[PDB]
């Protein structure tokens, strides 16, 4: 299970960690993937987890958008998890660098709730542009299910635990 994890309410939960390492040391059962709406994993969060997957996650995430289309911003799917999790659970935060409507965020956070724990990063942070103070608020008030929040950055970390 999930070890040096900060308790910041009854449900969610943060650590200063590579969530790349994290899924690779735990194997949760769910993985959350900073998704775009095209799956396209290039960069950021899912530039490194789909490195980890040796591209297998950009291939079955091709496969899934050819058949489907898009994912909505707000919105998620879940795949396979590859060697990483179970399941890899890709929600499309807003992009702020894009233009998006950061109120997303919220809608973003609520596909949270169909997974009774999850390993996630902050949604909307880091090269989706939004303020990652703001993505745990959103995050610690949306989310009912127990999220397990890695955070790449140490300076980060820090500002989110003593500003939380």
């Amino acid at each position: 299970s999930f070890s040096g994890y900060l308790k910041l309410t009854d449900n969610v939960y943060i650590k200063n960690a590579d969530i790349v390492e994290e899924a690779k040391k735990v194997k949760p059962t769910v993985v959350v993937n900073a998704a775009n709406v095209y799956l396209k994993h290039g960069g950021g969060v899912a530039g490194a987890l789909n490195k980890a997957t040796n591209n297998a996650m950009q291939v079955e995430s091709d496969d899934y958008i050819a058949t489907n289309g898009p994912l909505k911003v707000g919105g998620s799917c879940v795949l396979s998890g590859h060697n990483l999790a179970k399941h890899c659970l890709h929600v499309v935060g807003p992009n702020v660098n894009k233009g998006e409507d950061i109120q997303l965020l919220k809608s973003a956070y609520e596909n949270f709730n169909q997974h009774e724990v999850l390993l996630a990063p902050l949604l909307s942070a880091g090269i989706f542009g939004a303020d990652p103070i703001h993505s745990l608020r959103v995050c610690v008030d949306t989310v009912r299910t127990n999220v397990y929040l890695a955070v790449f950055d140490k300076n980060l970390y820090d500002k989110l635990v003593s500003s939380f």
